[PDB]
Order: structure tokens, then C-alpha cells, then sequence
């Protein structure tokens, strides 16, 4: 409802073991199901690259998605993201 911004400034962990990385995609409003996100991603990413997306789940609030990708494709994904209203981030 009406609270202070949820983002905050949490403590930075000692990054070391570069294994996998998680991604987030914020929506404008609610969506139908993951099909919305998948259809969009398929129109903004290549079949080859989009296949790296795993564990795509609906965020708590249906206002975006959360998924995992390799640390290599993570930068390509970030650069290839354009021409869409959705915001792309990579949290801790």
C-alpha cells in the first residue's frame, strides 16, 4: 500500500565465487502468466540466447519475473535489451 521504497541499500556481500547469476524483469502492471514474458523475450532475444533462461518464476505480486542465466550471457542479455518498456536488472 503506502510505505517507504522497498529498494533500500542492503550490504554488499564479498563477491568471490562467480558461479551463476539471477535476473529480474519489472512489468508495467500485472500479466496473464509467464507466456507474456516468454513471448516478449522471444521477440527481443535469439532462440539460442533465450534458451539460457532457466527457473523463470512469477515474482510475489505478478509485477515481474525472476530467472537465472550464466554470467557470460548475463552481459549480452543486458546489452540486447532495448525497444521494450520493461526494465531489466541483476540484483545481488
Amino acid at each position: 500500500g503506502s510505505s517507504g521504497s522497498s529498494g533500500f541499500e542492503p550490504r554488499s556481500l564479498i563477491t568471490s565465487d562467480k558461479g551463476f547469476v539471477t535476473m529480474t524483469l519489472e512489468s508495467l502492471e500485472e500479466i496473464q502468466d509467464v507466456s507474456c514474458a516468454w513471448k516478449e523475450l522471444n521477440r527481443k532475444l535469439s532462440s539460442n540466447a533465450v534458451s539460457q533462461i532457466t527457473r523463470m518464476c512469477l515474482l510475489k505480486g505478478n509485477m515481474g519475473v525472476c530467472f537465472d542465466v550464466p554470467t557470460t550471457e548475463s552481459e549480452r542479455l543486458q546489452a540486447e535489451w532495448h525497444d521494450s518498456d520493461w526494465i531489466l536488472s541483476v540484483p545481488a
